């Protein structure tokens, strides 16, 4: 299977796979099963803000996500992503849909990641924003049912052409460029990411989440990674 | 035939095909004589900086490269990128050896672009900072005889084991990921591209040079564009 | 007097002091006179963007002005800035109103400085970023009527609680730091700008406009600058 | 009395005042008395590099001291910096000689704050950038004996015209323009700050180190702050 880390924004509590009972963040370590979860007031319609931070100094990865009125929640994890990543990753965003749904709309996605060595300036970095998605994004590897170029946003899971979302839908972005996440011979390895949502549901409740997660290179969408599986894992395990 | 778009460091006087007498360093739009040159003092077995500057409101596309003692060599050409480029490009480092030889080394290379659109802070950007080139080296496409992790550095043609360049060698280094580097609704593209080089010929005769480049994504090293080709164009139209 | 080098957004035609007879965008060298001026179509209550660039290199200082709707006008000089400021500067906005007024609402400020030397990864940079401004925003010298922390914006004229604009009203920011804008040894001094701005005006017609400018250090509103003269110079010589 | 945090590379164990028994890096919060120290092999007359991380979500501060051999000393300390620091701040450079000494020579430094409010895409955020220190040096705040300009170096402590370092010496760098360290409604502050030294002792017998610190913004250099007080504190309380 593929090696996933990610931040989860989980809009629905699926307690049968251990999700806490309510919307949260968390951090998942190779396991839908977040090793931190935060509850998390998702403001359906609102467009939130999500932040990922690690170095691997601190050894920490924390994850905030946050609305314009200040709501805010918080996660981090002591982790040394060393020993769990691959030293080459993509990174991605990911979003679900089951028999709830919601729309995944990323707005904005950027990313920084350093890898600083012990050798006097030799850092080196990959940064990338998007605040525009294109029809033709060909920095970003679609994957599912992820389309762009739609308000030049990015729709992680399908939505109709009046702006309604789909259930089942599964959908991610890569960015294209293989990451350098850790190094043997680095005194610092860091990666920070952002990205802004929008997260809209006309059901009882929305499902199922966005995620931020980085993998190996050549990760794919899960067969059956619709609903609480966010796209990511194959299963619950 | 690729479309390139390059700043050439070249240090071998092919007037023959309509280089000035003497190395120099020279802005080239779709073919290897240079819309643009300017005289060039190389100095053998030192580290040089080549800067490329260009956005989409000048218009000019700059280059500067220098030496450590202060020494320093600048071509501009007026050229509107959106004329000459797709919209999407992959930028790169190219560099040849023909008869005569020199190690055509990178040390360091980073590039940012930015594509600033109408909306309202809708800046997409790329940045990446090489400053150790590893072995594999997965964030970028070697084409020819470039490999990467030997001192750290990106060696763009054939060095013997002993740092002993070879002639008729040809090899380039892309960032992996395509490059929007316009689009039509965007107010400001720019770009620019740093990169550290060691040019050193045992007997001081050098050849040939080394380019930045912006290509076409799929751009491959053209069949004999060793030599005064640069890695670059199939023939000195 | 002061040394001032400003991108203006010239609301307002005083033809009396060469203004061309519409409103402009327009590069002030040492005079409110721009050497070169493009039409404006200043939109009365939208929110504006404006780029300013320039390296060492090309020495060409360009800037663009747009608005949402796509509409953009630019403005290009060949001007040589190290004949210009001074080596040390600070940075700025600076807007006025006269018998005519208009908000100034700055949103949103950026700016980056470069100084590369020849010395081999010796770069100095400067940059900062307001998206924000506070009450009491201590990076930020503020002068004449300018004040900050007025939903989250800086106001650089006079307002009244009902955000009714003031007319003879001058103000401007200043980033706190010196900027080392130019240096003998330098390869590439480089500078970018970026703010976002609300012009609304409630008149028969706006006044008076917006400029980023880069002053001597102890710059400081000239007296009577308010109007046309845009809070930068002390007259229209 | 000024506000400290710092991070120290600790170059003369006073145990006298709880320093352990070898030369160390160390975060102090508020008092010369680390809160936690990690074992350090300074390296004479080599370039090391450190590195100092906090964000407000992890809430963790981290720094990092290495060498190009590949030696380095890591400490990280959990603390929330909200509590510690006033909301706006100065950063520095801090060096001392006592009866010991060394050079506390710096060769770069560079320092990235970010604040990032709940508004949707409101980051406030500086940086700067030091490779190169210039004579006269508008953006540093120099204290004690700390001068620039000496090989394009910071020379916190004195240096005699030969090279050769002085004993009771104490001098600082800080950047000119106050640091938003903090803000309440901030979803994420974090701060990163990296500087390369070159700390040699003719005898291999050195005292007393660099820090990095963050100050209330009128902090200087504390009277008999030489030695083991690094300039930071007026005591070892
Ligand atoms: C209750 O059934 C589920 O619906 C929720 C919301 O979609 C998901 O968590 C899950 O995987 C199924 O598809
Ligand atoms: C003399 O033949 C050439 O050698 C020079 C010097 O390398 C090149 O410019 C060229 O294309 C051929 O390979
Ligand atoms: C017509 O009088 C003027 O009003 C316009 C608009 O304010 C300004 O250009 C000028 O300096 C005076 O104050
Ligand atoms: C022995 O006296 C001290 O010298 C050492 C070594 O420099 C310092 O730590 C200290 O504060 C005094 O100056
Ligand atoms: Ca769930
Ligand atoms: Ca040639
Ligand atoms: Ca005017
Ligand atoms: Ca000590
Ligand atoms: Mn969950
Ligand atoms: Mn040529
Ligand atoms: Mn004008
Ligand atoms: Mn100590």
């Amino acid at each position: 299977a593929d090696t996933i880390v990610a931040v989860e924004l989980d809009t629905y509590p699926n307690t049968d796979i251990g999700d806490p009972n309510y919307p949260h963040i968390g951090i998942d370590i190779k396991s839908v099963r977040s090793k931190k979860t935060a509850k998390w007031n998702m403001q359906n319609g609102k467009v939130g803000t999500a932040h990922i931070i690690y170095n691997s100094v601190g050894k920490r990865l924390s994850a905030v996500v946050s609305y314009p009125n200040g709501d805010s929640a918080t996660v981090s994890y002591d982790v040394d992503l060393d020993n769990v990543l691959p030293e080459w990753v993509r990174v991605g965003l990911s979003a679900s849909t089951g028999l709830y749904k919601e729309t995944n709309t990323i707005l904005s996605w950027s990313f920084t990641s350093k890898l600083k060595s012990n050798s006097t300036h030799e850092t080196n970095a990959l940064h990338f924003m998007f605040n525009q998605f294109s029809k033709d994004q060909k920095d970003l590897i679609l994957q599912g049912d992820a389309t762009t170029g739609t308000d030049g946003n990015l729709e992680l899971t399908r939505v109709s052409s009046n702006g309604s979302p789909q259930g089942s839908s599964v959908g991610r972005a890569l960015f294209y460029a293989p990451v350098h996440i850790w190094e043997s011979s680095a005194v610092v390895a860091s990666f920070d990411a952002t990205f802004t949502f929008l997260i809209k549901s006309p059901d009882s409740h929305p499902a199922d989440g966005i995620a931020f997660f980085i993998s190996n290179i050549d990760s794919s969408i899960p067969s059956g990674s619709t609903g609480r599986l966010l796209g990511l894992f194959p299963d619950a395990n």
